[PDB]
């Protein structure tokens, strides 16, 4: 039967694998309501008969026709084209990220990222969107969509470690810098940053942690790798955390 | 109408109604989304009771991540996956499914056993954030070649830190923007230690000798790497990082030599 459906819709089985069927079915099916490359595309994801593949395309096409970019839509047919499972996955959460987050920037970053089809930023880039949207803050999502929109796998994943070391800390300040960061979008103090907050975290002194908060808020690249050496040392005498933290202070 | 009807065939097949439910709604991609979910479901307790969830909702898009995550789990013919994906299917949440579906799919090109065996892991504990951080790990050893790295994104992965993972998959991807490769070698040395700030410290300083311009100071970096020092990293980067704002391309090469 899935042949059946795969058939009306294609015409609109040799192989007889049910999943690549539907699965294709889904291509099929996504592709004649939507561009004319498009169609042509999930044609020859059929006639390459893999199961994971067709998956993945019919999502960045589900995902595509959800926002509504035409640009998301054509993307989707290049990623379908090419074919490659990985590249489709990290652009369908790009994608799923940017739809659940409410910013039309992030919608229009997302889209940008579909055409340059690279694996390694989407991921980065959705690592970025993830934490934006736990954070809670109107301010990080649209950090989320200037760093998406810039295509740097570097600044996403020195951000992402800022935010997810933030969030870890529980600190509203660290929070409150961290999103700052963002915004800021350096890579340099971002990592810094990222270091002073995870020494912090790891010698687990609140005032380490206040301290370090205080350091990403004033945002100087020089003074987090100065503090990070003072803490780091210090790591390697609770008596001393709370020293290096007060002259961080 | 056929897609309905391969639903309800499948959905007559021990199911949990919904069928109905989705007959009476008649949306295709929702339909045929359902329908590989359930399919696969068959195949495969907890999946076929945990499918339905699905089949309920009426989502295209949990459904399809769903039926990802348990096409994969059955590629990797491992149970311990097959369960994880049950309960990610009882979740319904496709942010999961996804960033799990990548992990697994990761996993299933790497060739690593021990990789495998902790993309079930992180299946298990559902954690969006390490599954994505492992993902990156994941994908950059595969792109990298060495045996070896691959084996670290293993262990990174069965240690399940999103910390490590990400420190991780940044020095590895500085350093295939890097083309030095003694960086690549070094930052392979790296994530087989998997010291969280070993890696950060490293990572500034490849990003400074990158930023810079200067292959001494990359040369220089990938040394360091090599040392795994944290200490000596963190000098060099203060070092590497006053000579990148002031732009002395005679400075940059003087502290990349003091690096060495």
């Amino acid at each position: 039967k899935a042949v059946s459906l795969v058939e009306e819709l294609a015409q609109k089985r040799k192989r007889g694998d049910s999943e690549v069927a539907l699965a294709v079915a889904l291509v099929l099916s996504l592709a004649n309501k939507s561009s004319r490359n498009a169609i042509e595309a999930a044609a020859e994801i059929a006639k390459r008969g893999d199961s994971e593949v067709a998956l993945a395309v019919a999502l960045v096409l589900s995902l595509a026709n959800k926002s509504g970019s035409r640009n998301a839509i054509e993307a989707a047919a290049e990623i379908a084209k090419r074919g490659d499972s990985e590249v489709a996955l990290a652009v369908a959460l790009v994608l799923s990220l940017a739809n659940k987050s409410g910013s039309r920037n992030a919608i229009e970053a997302a889209a940008e990222i579909a055409k340059r089809g690279d694996s390694e930023v989407a991921l980065a880039v959705a690592l970025v969107l993830s934490l934006a949207n736990k954070s809670g803050s109107r301010n990080a999502i649209e950090a989320a969509a200037e760093i998406a929109k810039r295509g740097d796998s570097e600044v996403a994943l020195a951000v992402a470690l800022v935010l997810s070391l933030a969030n870890k800390s529980g600190s509203r300040n660290a929070i409150e810098a961290a999103a700052e960061i963002a915004k800021r979008g350096d890579s340099e103090v971002a990592l810094a940053v990222a270091l002073v907050l995870s020494l912090a975290n790891k010698s687990g002194s609140r005032n380490a942690i206040e301290a370090a908060a205080e350091i990403a808020k004033r945002g100087d690249s020089e003074v987090a790798l100065k503090v990070a050496l003072e803490l780091s040392q210090a790591n390697k005498s609770r008596d001393e955390i709370e020293k290096a933290a007060e002259n961080a202070k």
